[PDB]
């Protein structure tokens, strides 16, 4: 599923990732846009041989098995193909996970270089929430 911008927020909202661990929903839709196109189908390989899947490009290395991916946690407990979901429960309740392990949003890379410090609210602007 393709999302509309402020379809996913509202979606993202009702799934509790408002403010959660402090981030504002428009950093979790900044996060989407960057990482996916707002796509729940996108992939992406990594040069360390994993790939990234989902809306938030959850990664095969600790997040979730896609049976391909060596030296591999699962602690999302979920194979990869969850994440691919027009459901985005999954993505969201793993993400959850990874904002907490410790360095916050900035384990989603394309977060930290195109949507830390930016206007993220511009994101979340115009929508009905």
């Amino acid at each position: 599923k393709v999302f509309g911008r402020c379809e996913l927020a509202a979606a993202m909202k009702r799934h509790g990732l408002d403010n959660y661990r402090g981030y504002s929903l428009g950093n979790w839709v900044c996060a989407a846009k960057f990482e996916s196109n707002f796509n729940t189908q996108a992939t992406n390989r990594n040069t360390d041989g994993s790939t990234d899947y989902g809306i938030l490009q959850i990664n095969s290395r600790w997040w979730c098995n896609d049976g391909r991916t060596p030296g591999s946690r699962n602690l999302c407990n979920i194979p990869c193909s969850a994440l691919l979901s027009s459901d985005i429960t999954a993505s969201v309740n793993c993400a959850k996970k990874i904002v907490s392990d410790g360095n916050g949003m900035n384990a989603w890379v394309a977060w930290r270089n195109r949507c830390k410090g930016t206007d993220v609210q511009a994101w979340i602007r115009g929508c009905r929430l």
